[PDB]
C-alpha cells in the first residue's frame, strides 16, 4: 500500500494515524503542491491523501481511507465514543488555526513544498491578498494567547493520554492532526495533559511532530 500525501495536510495526517495505530506498513509518497496530473490521473482530481491499494487500485477521501483501513485486520480500533465538548472546542479553533498555521506552512521545510514553483502555488491558493500572511504573523501574539488558552480548556476533557475520551475515537482522528500541526507555532503554552496527549499519540501513531522546526 502507498499514500500519497503533502506532509501539512491534516487530512492526509488522518490516513496516517489509522496505519500507525495498527502498525500497518504503508509507503509514503509526497506529492508537490503544485501536481495537479499525478493525482487527476489517480482518482479524477487533485486532491489528497490517495491510498494505492494492494490490488492496485486507488481511493480518494480520508475519513473512507481511515474506515477501510481500520477494517483490513478485522480488529476495528476506532469504536470509543464521540464527546460533544470536544467537537464544539475544534469547531472554535478550527475557525482560526489556520491564521496560525497556514503562513507558517509556506515557510517551512516540508517535501511538497521544495521547488519555487511549488511552495508559491500554496501560497496563491491560500493567500488571501498579497502580503496578508505576514499580517497574520504579525498578529501572532494575540493568537498565540487565544490557543493557549482554548488548550487549557482541551487540558479539562481529555480522558486518557492515548485516547481523548478513554478509548481510541473519531475524535483522536479529528484532534491529534491539529495538535501535530500547532507543534511548528513556537511560543504556544502547551498544558500538561494536552502535552501528554500529544506526545504520546504521536507515538502510537508514528506520525512525527514539528518542534524542532518551529517559528
Amino acid at each position: 500500500m502507498k499514500l500519497y500525501i503533502y506532509d501539512h495536510c491534516p487530512y492526509c495526517l488522518k490516513a496516517r494515524m489509522i496505519f500507525g495505530l495498527k502498525n500497518i506498513p504503508v509507503e509514503l509518497h509526497v506529492l508537490l503542491n503544485d501536481d495537479a496530473e499525478t493525482p487527476t490521473r489517480m482518482v479524477g482530481q487533485k486532491q489528497v491523501p490517495i491510498l494505492q491499494k494492494d490490488d492496485s487500485r486507488y481511493m480518494p477521501e480520508s475519513m473512507d481511507i481511515v474506515h477501510y483501513v481500520d477494517k483490513l485486520d478485522g480488529k476495528p480500533l476506532l469504536t470509543g465514543k464521540r464527546s460533544p465538548a470536544i467537537e464544539e472546542w475544534l469547531r472554535k479553533v478550527n475557525g482560526y488555526a489556520n491564521k496560525l498555521l497556514l503562513p507558517r506552512f509556506a515557510k517551512s521545510a516540508f517535501d511538497e513544498f521544495s521547488t519555487p514553483a511549488a511552495r508559491k502555488y500554496f501560497v496563491d491558493k491560500k493567500e488571501a491578498s498579497a502580503g496578508n500572511f505576514a499580517d497574520l504573523l504579525a498578529h501572532s501574539d494575540g493568537l498565540i494567547k487565544n490557543i493557549s488558552d482554548d488548550l487549557r480548556a482541551l487540558d479539562k476533557l481529555i480522558v486518557k493520554p492515548n485516547a481523548v475520551n478513554g478509548e481510541l475515537s473519531e475524535d483522536d482522528i479529528q484532534l491529534f492532526p491539529l495538535l501535530r500541526n500547532l507543534t511548528l507555532v513556537a511560543g504556544i503554552n502547551w498544558p500538561s495533559r494536552v502535552a501528554d496527549y500529544r506526545d504520546n499519540m504521536a507515538k502510537q501513531t508514528q506520525i512525527n511532530l514539528l518542534s524542532s522546526m518551529a517559528i
